[PDB]
């Protein structure tokens, strides 16, 4: 049978924390994606179109985790796109079949299952407007006809006869950071006006979650690639209390990570909870999400990391608040 | 023998909602082409037909849904994935492989059949526009009759009767209408005065000239048909009426479940305007019921003893959820 959508958000929930709302919309989207694809296709049966979901999040939220996490009980070929290498049909780069192409091999070119797939598309946002422009607009415009259900004819599995690939049937999930897009939520919303008979109006997260297609035209997106992406699912940015649960809760948290290779030695590595709050405001500072939290801790650790295998007799090291505040050595247990 | 134009329109109608004038031209130019075909005596040109309209406006189903019942092979072009002869890319003759092999390469069928070239106005002129106007140009010995010359199954096929339907939302051609028709001027003696529909329908030759289209492209689809902008009334039919309407997938997907969903009449109305302030035609309609449902599509399936839902009114204005008969 199908697992429901709180089972695929449960198998999330260990891997991506917080984004509540963007892996209810990712597992929803999943499990109407099986539901379509077990749907009668004959008879008096209504004909099932499919819901895109377009991804919108600051950098080192979780976007891509989550279709990497979900991609793991999946059950149908899924494959990672990435616009940036997109371009017109008439220039260098990859044509937008690139993409079936690639969800193609992962199933050996079983084309009955390709057009099964789910595809994830990384780095939507930088092919937006803002002459010919062959790797932006001409791309959004090029992806129109894919995304919707056309026949992609792509090589075979051989060297350069083509493959007919129906997409109608095929999942796609867009995503990137459109870093520019709280500017444009704010002019539509905090508007205003100046001079006397003129009202004049009051002044990441909140404006990401009232995102609308006239803000992603403005951004920079197509009317006729935002229609085709139905549903926007947002991402918040990571505060201080995210920050310290994705240390040590997630099923490869950051702190599980280097607690391992202290495990190759025969070194048991602890922090201490104040030393975990002290890494997550101090990652909240660099502005670069969760990826903050790996410059932290490899920088605390560099000198006892250097020292570990060369270190005779030593049984346990402790990361105490100091450690993180402070140019101090981790306590040395042996 | 033939269907009428009113039997082409009669089975569009199950499939697209309003868009009167674009259904008309498609049935009249269909029937004057399966008369062609049956025209041994004076010899008859084909006129090819161009669909413009905004975005969801139902262009491409009106031709997903006339391929339907049209009895001779049809194909669906992108002229996105188009090039010139020299460049990579798929050249201009693909369309008829294409056509072609949807008739098993059977080539007297294949000169008989209809092609639709969606997003024709994506190879517009804003060096070599290799993906632009040079596709253009090549297409202008393919919409009048040559011989194309095309791998086998080389194959030689006579295009000249090959009705060719291109469409696209000429996104930038309602400012060129406007200021042809709006002068817009200042000074005390200028014609001063700052609504698609009203623009489109008085689209001339001038106009897709400015846009971006070349004169001979033009000249070789004289039945330039429009499509109005989807109003309120027509995106709550569209909601209900349609052969696929909007409402039944999803009554179908919970119908995967033992759920029934249940819409209001106030529910209907609240989406269609909502979706009109998206500014994406009919495609509004879908993110608006998928906001709306996907905390009961969540839970739908994990609640035990549920038999219908329904969407009332204040659940598409207010952040309420359908209520839950159990
Ligand atoms: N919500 C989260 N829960 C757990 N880990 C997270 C979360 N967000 C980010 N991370 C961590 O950040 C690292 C990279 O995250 P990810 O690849 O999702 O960023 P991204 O979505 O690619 O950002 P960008 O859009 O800038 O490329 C991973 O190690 C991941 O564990
Ligand atoms: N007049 C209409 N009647 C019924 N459904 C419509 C109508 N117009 C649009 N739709 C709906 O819009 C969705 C997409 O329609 P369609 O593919 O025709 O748009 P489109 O022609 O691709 O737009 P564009 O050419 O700008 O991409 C479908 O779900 C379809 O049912
Ligand atoms: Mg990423
Ligand atoms: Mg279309």
């Amino acid at each position: 049978k199908l697992p429901t959508p709180a089972e695929i958000v449960a198998n999330l929930n260990d891997h991506v924390i917080g984004q509540e709302q963007a892996k209810k919309a990712l597992a929803v989207s999943v499990y109407n994606h099986y539901k379509r694809l077990r749907h009668p296709k004959a008879g008096a049966n209504v004909e099932l179109s499919k819901s895109n979901i377009l991804l919108i999040g600051p950098t080192g939220s979780g976007k891509t985790l989550l279709a990497q996490s979900l991609a793991r009980k999946l059950d149908v070929p899924f494959v990672m796109a990435d616009a940036t290498t997109l371009t017109e049909a008439g220039y260098v780069g990859e044509d937008v079949e690139q993409i079936i192409t690639k969800l193609l091999g992962k199933c050996d070119f079983d084309v009955e299952k390709a057009q099964r797939g789910i595809v994830y598309i990384d780095q939507i946002d930088k092919i937006s407007r803002k002459t010919r422009d062959v790797s932006g607009e001409g791309v959004q415009q090029a992806l129109l006809k894919l995304i919707e259900g056309t026949v992609a004819s792509v090589p075979p599995q051989g060297g350069r006869e083509f493959i007919n690939v129906d997409t109608t049937n095929i999942l796609f999930i867009c995503g990137g950071a459109f870093a520019g897009l709280e500017k444009v939520i704010r002019q539509r919303t905090e508007k205003g006006g100046i001079g006397f008979g003129a009202s004049v109006h009051s002044k990441i997260t909140k404006l990401f979650g009232i995102v609308e297609p006239e803000d992603l035209i403005k951004f920079g997106l197509i009317p006729e690639l935002i229609g085709r992406l139905p549903v926007i699912a947002t991402l918040e940015i990571l505060d201080e209390d995210a920050l310290i649960n994705i240390l040590t809760e997630p099923k490869n948290a950051l702190v599980k990570q280097y607690q391992a290779l202290f495990g190759m030695e025969n070194v048991e590595l602890e922090f201490e909870e104040g030393a975990l709050r002290s890494i997550a405001r101090q990652a909240m500072e660099r502005k670069t999400g969760a990826r903050g939290l790996r410059s932290i801790v490899e920088r605390c650790l560099l000198d006892t990391m250097y020292r570990l295998p060369d270190l005779k007799g030593l049984k346990k090291v402790v990361v105490g608040k100091a450690v993180i505040e402070e140019g101090r050595e981790p306590e040395l247990v042996f």
